[PDB]
């Protein structure tokens, strides 16, 4: 498995893309959390408040979750990061593939 | 090393398992913080509030750590998370194996 | 790219030096948020609330990061956690290259 990090300007927008993400079955769980983002942007940084979220997938539904993603973001550019799963327990494994697309 | 990535229900089930596995030094510090969570369970998508957990240990424990968490997780099917680390500071390292059990 | 992961004492130190390695371009971003620390130290388990960095870079900029971060870091011995990216959208590949120095 795999789990794919991005994030967003608020909750609404975040909670729209991932519950569509699960109705599409191309995430299996979705962990959003707060945080303080610090970034470049056009020759200044910027602070803003967004809400990170971390997704549970397959490795194999990468590409199209990517392009998913990127239709529903409500960034033009957001981040779409996969750091992949090393491994994971059998019965979570097991959870994760019944619940997500082939 | 590797980081382990697991979630709670709450604050005091997560307290309680970081603090065995600290115990019986199965990982050398834990970092806990709360999410929503948003998943598919069993026909539904359902939302909760829980308490993440991310695990610092060694490769070397890990088979080791995912059994105790299984025996000690409130989840009869918990998301026990492997993800290696590529590199990191050397005095860092030290003091983890130093810390984690031989 | 890859994500470094470190920890700050409080919000002080944590925007301090992120915004110093932000300006020093060894970073293109950085998502900061608490989290309750539970590790040994000295003989003893400790307890303590910190705010976690999660930073975006180059790879190529690891080793000036690292050292840098050293340099900066209110702890003599940080967590400085390198995590490589399997993958990442272009788009963002490329925004991160370009606010990072050469
Ligand atoms: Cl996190
Ligand atoms: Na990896």
């Amino acid at each position: 498995m795999i789990i794919v990090y991005t994030t967003f300007p608020d909750w609404e927008s975040a909670e729209k893309v991932v519950k569509t993400l699960l109705k599409e079955r191309l995430i299996a769980c979705a962990n959003l959390r707060e945080h303080r983002a610090f970034y470049w942007w056009e020759g200044k940084i910027e602070e803003d408040k967004e809400v990170g979220a971390i997704l549970k997938t397959r490795e194999a539904l990468w590409e199209e979750l990517k392009e998913r993603i990127k239709e529903l973001h409500p960034y033009d550019v957001p981040a779409i990061i996969r750091i992949d799963v090393d491994d994971v327990n059998e019965d979570y494994l097991k959870w994760l593939i019944e619940e997500t697309k082939k």
